[PDB]
């Protein structure tokens, strides 16, 4: 009793193929889970191996949510603070966002996605403590899919980080995880603060998950993502007619011969709906883009707008808000 929904596997597919040739890119990868109980709905890939669960990538940016939310959890901050979000270095490495924005409030370092923001918001905690929450959101942490090729990915030990990696780590760099571990932790948003397992087979019932965050932190996370698909976001390429959608954009530098590329990226959209109460995720990742854009809003947003959508009739989900499309 598979939880694959044919419906949604064969629009997963065409979206994500067709979004390959138009931005010709080298491959990618679409994951559609049920947000509440953890099964697996659509596994797409390219033509080649199951990249989902065997390719590795850095999450870059898909990782801010967790950042975010576990310093609201442990009250480091809230959604009053105004951070100052001044670029800085530490020797030869920055810490940079894309513009220079003199102070952001959480809202704002998810909306405009501040690589600054999370990591001072990182900072507050220890490396050891770090390490530890990136493990719990299964970071290192095989998925036992059953397919072959697969690896558990890379946390490297806390003992070893120097001062800057904790930094980066915020915001990407240097962690690595498949597609399908990554879908895996916004089960934790998701499903109000829970880590959920992760499902080939249809479930008559959510399992036991872990707790990581609370309900309220959970519930506050998700309506701050939805600044990204709203005017003002990275990713309002994302945004599905009918619903509000909580997501989280991403273009991460490829790492090619020792060197991160100046023009060459992975580009990742991951969100979920309804964003108030969701029922699915859904998660894309395209691999070297060199037409019309390279970053994770424009190469990855409009098949994630048309997989969501239609996943949501296909499940029969109302629109909790009037159409306009």
């Amino acid at each position: 009793a598979l939880s694959l929904d044919q419906r949604i596997q064969t629009l997963a597919y065409e979206e994500l193929n067709k979004a390959v040739e138009y931005h010709q890119a080298k491959a990618g990868t679409v994951v559609v889970l049920d947000a509440r109980t953890g099964e697996i709905l659509a596994l797409a890939n390219t033509p080649g191996r199951n990249r989902a669960v065997t390719d590795m990538i850095e999450p870059g940016s898909a990782i801010k949510p967790f950042v975010i939310a576990k310093a609201l959890d442990a009250g480091k901050t809230d959604l009053n603070e105004r951070l100052n979000t001044q670029p800085y270095k530490i020797g030869p490495s920055p810490v940079r966002d894309t513009h220079v924005y003199p102070s952001l409030d959480v809202r704002g370092i998810m909306q405009k996605s501040s690589n600054v923001g999370t990591s001072k918001l990182s900072a507050r905690f220890g490396a050891e403590e770090m390490y530890d929450f990136y493990h719990e959101l299964g970071i290192g942490v095989r998925m036992h899919s059953g397919f072959p090729g697969e690896t558990a990915g890379l946390l490297r030990n806390w003992r070893r980080w120097r001062p800057i990696e904790q930094a980066t780590m915020s915001f990407g760099y240097g962690l690595q995880l498949s597609l399908l571990q990554l879908a895996r932790a916004y089960t934790a948003l998701t499903h109000d603060g829970v880590l959920l397992p992760l499902s080939f087979e249809k479930q008559a019932v959510a399992p036991q998950g872990k707790r990581i965050f609370k309900e309220s932190t959970a519930r506050e996370v998700r309506n701050l993502m939805v600044s990204v698909t709203e005017p003002g976001g990275t990713g309002t390429a994302g945004a599905v007619d009918g619903f509000d959608v909580g997501a989280k954009t991403g273009t991460a530098r490829k790492f090619v011969n020792g060197r991160y590329a100046d023009n060459k990226h992975v580009a990742t959209f991951i969100g979920f709906a309804p964003a108030k109460n969701p029922r699915v995720i859904v998660a894309v990742t395209i691999d070297e883009p060199t037409a019309h854009g390279y970053y994770g809003g424009v190469v990855a947003g409009p098949p994630f707008k048309k997989i969501m959508g239609g996943s949501l009739n296909i499940l029969g989900i109302s629109p909790t808000k009037p159409l306009t499309a």
